[PDB]
């Protein structure tokens, strides 16, 4: 029959014999075991050593496979994903399906996995009760045998399926044979922007539960107007026979301490002309004063549910984490415990790099970590039903959570072409209606999502319906068919920007200040995506944080996304490496687009994950005078972890200091008033720094923790004083080719037939490898290039618009190169012409004065065609003969920075290792930019002005050329780009023009000036 | 101490180029102690006649955004029409030039000035790249006005028809010029990006006569 119905090219048939879906269960048999959350001997782990043979489609499987092991198999770990172990290859596409467009139809060549285990089961496990296997993911489909003998088939792989074992075991040993599917029906919902992959790849686990069972249970808290009083309601249901002996005993504990218990038999109330439900009971307890959760303090209670006789015999215990919480949207607000949410969330994915899709406690709590510390607040399970440990870390730690049902049909012509299809209703309503089942019970889950990019079908707004119908505790919200729809709570757009309409027809995105009020909505808007952060990225992402704050219905957003999906792969030294899409001979694929993370896959920071931290810090500061005002956003909280330290420094030199505890109420303001600050005698700017310090270690952050930081202008006393007269004058030197310049041990060359310095001595050792030249490209961000998939070009991409207008093959022509020698100084005068095709795209105007004291100024004038695309950058590069150890500025820093990305950047004098200096993108870019620098240190060289700089062994060229990180290689000497203009970075999206107007290099004249001596 | 800040040398030098001559100045404005703000500029004379002028101005970030940044003088010459190349006809500023047009203009002095009854800084155009008056010309990227009466006169005159006409005529030629507002006439309305306060300022004129 296996064979011959084909159940994986049938979307009406999703399971075969799978039992109903419910909440975590252990079936306790003792009552502090399920209070403690203990281990239970009731539930059994089938993680290890299983044995695994692959197959290029489920006809060529051995019928002998069922009865008997294949010796031609292998002895793998369990979970995977088998593309992780070598048996194929993972595919990352982004939206074009890995397989053809056929509903329901899948390759003939469909990837077959053959799973199977040898293990033992104990007597006392099939004399009484029920035994159940249950596979927490399983991607994509399977059919399950049991000592030979046929159990059943599941679909979605991100949901646990579970059969009833109980009449297929016997005493000792046993064995399981699980035929996985890599494509199936379940394959078209399952579309979403991840590597594809394949496998047993979350838990196996038997549960044995006794015949008179706890079959499911619902925990609701509801409250009065203050939150001073709240009733835990909990429904529990059984199977079994019903018999009047029966009872449930919900108790509520704090820590050892219970709060509050309730016991009734069975039967409900009577709910219509039947009656009500005898095979189930209502508990509802009272609780005075209830310790309220949320993220900011995750206050949590133990609820165990005691199925026993009336006398006190225990038949089984099960349990879980109540967090008493309300959420609720009130006049266009969504509200946590009455107050209003600012949301800082970012999407996750479950990806590990030597792992795949497999996830592991570890991971889990690290991510969490990491999120906490970067004042996150909120997560979003992009895009399925997450592993379930994920929810109770969510819990004990506090994140607020989407929980998004595993369907994603993007590849569909049009989106919604499946969704808006009733025939497809049934496997889309398993999607969404399991994982309430499973999921509900979670105080971290507050908002339910219906997927994600499947259009709006019918079908979203029945779900939407059933979901509020089975539970009115969570708004539910869905982004499909233009992010308003009647199937969503929230106004919940991704990649909207702030200030900026996006027309698109039927699907627009309005700037998010005007999506608020267009006529007739009321909703709040939270974004599901914004900030995309593919490689140097998180451009403009302060714009957002501005609007999320002045405007109460803004409530913040998600950020796209959370880590990097690179796997390692090795080289032919067994040295390891990041690969994305195409690195496995995967074809069609969406190369690096599957790298949008504020992490690297192994949870190293990008650049952009400080930015993100300092926007969305909980404390906001004004200063006027000697007072500053710090404002809290805790919602619940006081500050009582809290110190706010405060220095003042003279261009980077401190001269005072000192430190205030916070003692601030949520929403509150504290004053702080800074004691009279002595003046200093030098020249320069005076900075003030504030940071926010954590005394003590929390279950998230170490001792001495930093949560927030801002930055302010004292005084200025500007350098009225004329630097010491010299008694040396430079000597020029003229031949045909050359204008040398000599003073003491120093010697300058300027190549008059270039028009540049080319050359450079100190005691006749040469500075130079490469001529100091003008600069107008960048090797192309991932947001220039401007793609989202590898077969998509697009004349409107900056990276398009640059190469179209010959900006990276322009070359320099000489227009004018003098020398004249002054009364203390040999000023040479250049000018340059960039042209491509006739036309003239750059003028650069300098002159260069090198006086007796051995410093050299250059003047820099640029003139950019207007009709020419506004350029990368405006300044100068070359590459030093030296390589130093360290690199020493005073700007901003200490991490990377651009002009639309250097709000976290502090001004103040840093110092680093060379490698420091450059960021690791996996795709190779224009990195490590360092703005607003007055002064740069490197070996004897020491320039000052007002630029931004980047400065490493790689130079754009190579840069530009070289598709992975691993493939570069230090170049001789050190690269330096001295800028006096830079464009910003962008990142509203990836595959669009993305930087404001107000970062573009659109002046049409441009003046920066460099001096460049040694210290 | 903006009105009353007095101009202190810092440097004066001239040099020899090939075919021109080089004068380089530094200039420190001061009130009670404190600079407010430094003038460095080069003067440029060639062989042709004209007369290239480079600034570059430091305005301390403590001391409110500035007017404008700017020179002025005020010229022997008074001549019938004003000439030029840029934002008009009608006086215009940073934040009220969307109605001026880029073009060639020629009007009479007398509508270089706007007579608000209670007379204040008045008929400046924007966007200018070259303006011609009597044997006069400049060229570059500024903002100008022209009249005969000194901002001094404007600011100490409380009516229109209390105004003099001054010797010569008045030249103010900015390379920035503060936004005049008016979202209220009772409280700052400048907004953010029409004040001065990018710290380091540059332009440059070329003045010959044509
Ligand atoms: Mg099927
Ligand atoms: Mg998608
Ligand atoms: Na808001
Ligand atoms: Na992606
Ligand atoms: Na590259
Ligand atoms: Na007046």
């Amino acid at each position: 029959v296996v064979l011959q119905r084909r159940d994986w090219e049938n979307p009406g048939v999703t399971q075969l014999n799978r039992l109903a879906a419910h909440p975590p269960f252990a079936s306790w048999r003792n009552s502090e075991e399920a209070r403690t959350d203990r281990p239970s001997q009731q539930l059994r782990s089938l993680n290890g050593e299983w044995r695994f043979a692959w197959f290029p489609a489920p006809e060529a499987v051995p019928e002998s496979w069922l009865e008997c092991d294949l010796p031609e198999a292998d002895t793998v770990v369990v979970p995977s994903n088998w593309q992780m172990h070598g048996y194929d290859a993972p595919i990352y596409t982004n939206v074009t399906y890995p397989i053809t467009v056929n509903p329901p139809f899948v390759p003939t060549e469909n990837p077959t996995g053959c799973y199977s285990l040898t293990f033992n089961v104990d007597e006392s496990w099939l004399q009484e009760g029920q035994t159940r296997i249950i596979f927490d993911g399983v991607n994509s489909a399977f059919h399950l045998w049991c000592n030979g003998r046929w159990v059943g088939y599941g679909q979605d792989s991100r949901l646990p399926s579970e059969f009833d074992l109980s009449a297929f075991l016997r005493a000792g040993e046993n064995r399981l044979a699980v035929m996985v599917l890599r494509w199936s029906d379940g394959s078209y919902l399952e579309d979403q922007d991840m590597w594809r992959m394949s496998g047993i790849f979350r838990d196996v686990s038997l549960l044995h539960k006794p015949t008179t069972q706890i079959s499911d249970f619902h925990v609701a808290t509801r409250f009065n107007d203050d939150f001073s009083r709240a009733v835990l309601e909990a429904e529990v249901q059984m199977c079994g026979e019903l018999r009047d002996y029966l009872r449930v005993t919900v108790s509520l504990w704090q820590g050892e301490t219970q709060v509050a218990s309730g016991t009734a038999p069975f039967g409900g109330e009577i709910i219509d002309e039947r009656g009500g439900y005898a095979d189930r009971v209502t508990l509802r307890l009272n609780v005075e004063n209830p310790k309220l959760w949320s993220a900011e303090i995750p206050n949590l209670y133990r609820a165990v549910v005691e199925l026993h006789t009336a006398d006190g015999t225990l038949i089984e215990a099960e349990a879980c984490d109540v967090g008493f919480r309300e959420v609720r949207i009130e006049n266009g607000l969504l509200l946590l415990n009455g107050k209003p949410l600012l949301i800082r969330g970012v999407n996750r994915h479950e990806h590990h790099p030597l792992h795949g899709q497999v996830m592991d406690e570890q991971t889990m709590v690290q991510d969490i970590l990491l999120m906490k510390q970067n004042n996150f607040n909120a997560v979003r399970c992009s895009h399925y039903p997450n592993h379930p440990l994920w929810y109770t870390l969510c819990d004990r730690y506090g994140l607020y959570v989407v929980d998004e049902a595993n369907i994603e049909t993007h590849g569909m012509v049009p989106m919604n072409r499946l969704t808006d299809d009733p025939r497809w209703l049934p496997a889309m309503s398993e999607r969404v209606t399991r994982m309430v089942q499973r999921d509900r019970n979670h105080p971290s889950v507050i908002i339910w999502s219906l997927g994600n990019e499947s259009g709006h079908g019918a079908n979203h707004d029945a779900l939407y319906r059933w979901i509020k119908s089975v539970d009115p505790s969570r708004p539910v919200q869905y982004e499909g068919g233009g992010a308003d729809t009647t199937a969503t709570d929230i106004i919940c757009p991704m990649y909207a920007r702030v200030d900026e309409d996006q027309p698109f027809p039927a699907v627009p995105k309005w700037s998010i200040k005007k999506w608020l009020s267009l006529p007739g909505e009321t909703r709040p808007l939270i974004l599901c995506e914004y900030a995309h952060a593919m490689g140097n990225s998180l451009g403009g992402f302060a714009k957002y944080w501005q609007a999320f704050r002045q405007y109460p219905r803004l409530q913040g957003g998600f950020v796209w996304d959370w880590v990097d999906q690179s796997l390692i792969k090795y080289d032919e030294n067994g040295n390891p490496w990041s690969a994305y899409g195409g690195d496995f001979g995967d074809t069609p694929n969406d190369r690096q687009f599957c790298m949008n993370g504020l992490v690297f896959a192994d949870r190293t920071p990008h650049p952009a994950l400080t930015e993100a931290k300092h926007q969305q810090q909980f404390f906001q500061f004004r200063l006027s005078g000697q007072t500053i005002e710090v404002t809290s956003e805790y919602l619940f909280r006081h500050s009582d972890n809290e110190l706010l330290h405060w220095m003042v420094a003279l261009d980077g030199k401190p001269l005072a200091s000192g430190e205030v505890p916070l003692d601030v109420a949520p929403q509150g303001k504290q004053l702080i008033e800074l004691p009279e600050l002595p003046q200093p005698e030098s020249a320069g700017q005076l900075w003030l720094t504030v940071r926010v310090v954590q005394p003590n270690a929390t279950a998230w952050s170490e001792a001495g923790h930093i949560s927030a930081w801002q930055q302010w202008r004292l005084a200025e006393n500007l350098s009225v004083t004329l630097p010491a007269a010299s008694h040396a004058i430079p000597h020029l030197t003229t031949s045909e080719m050359d204008f040398c310049i000599e003073l003491g041990n120093k010697r300058w060359q300027f190549n008059r037939q270039s028009g540049f310095l080319s050359q450079m001595w100190i005691g006749d050792k040469k500075q130079l490898l490469t001529p100091l030249r003008d600069q107008f490209t960048r090797a192309p961000l991932d947001n220039d290039i401007g793609v989202a998939e590898a077969t998509r070009i697009d004349p409107n991409a900056w990276v398009e618009r640059w190469k179209a207008a010959g900006h990276y093959q322009a070359e320099a022509a000489l227009l004018q190169c003098t020398a004249d020698t002054l009364a203390d100084a040999v000023l040479i005068t250049t000018a340059h012409a960039w042209q491509h095709q006739g036309k003239t795209l750059f003028i650069s105007r300098k002159t260069y004065r090198i006086d007796g004291s051995g410093q050299m100024a250059i003047t820099v004038d640029v003139e950019v065609a207007s009709d020419t695309p506004h350029p990368a950058r405006i300044g100068l590069n070359c590459q030093l003969a030296q390589v130093a150890e360290r690199v020493n500025w005073l700007g901003l820093g200490p991490q990377e920075n651009y002009p639309d990305r250097l709000t976290a950047a502090c001004f103040d004098r840093w110092d680093l290792p060379l490698s420091d200096m450059y960021t690791p993108y996996v795709f190779p870019s224009e990195n490590g930019l360092r703005c607003g620098t007055r002064e740069l240190n490197y070996g004897p060289h020491q320039w000052r002005g007002d630029f931004q700089f980047n400065i490493s062994r790689y130079s754009q060229q190579q840069l530009m050329e070289t598709s992975h990180r691993h493939l570069l290689h230090a170049e001789e000497g050190t690269w330096l780009n001295i800028d006096g203009f830079h464009m910003g970075i962008g990142g509203d999206d990836s595959w669009s023009p993305s930087v404001s107007a107000e970062f573009q290099l659109s002046a049409g004249r441009y003046h920066y000036q460099l001096v460049w001596c040694q210290k």
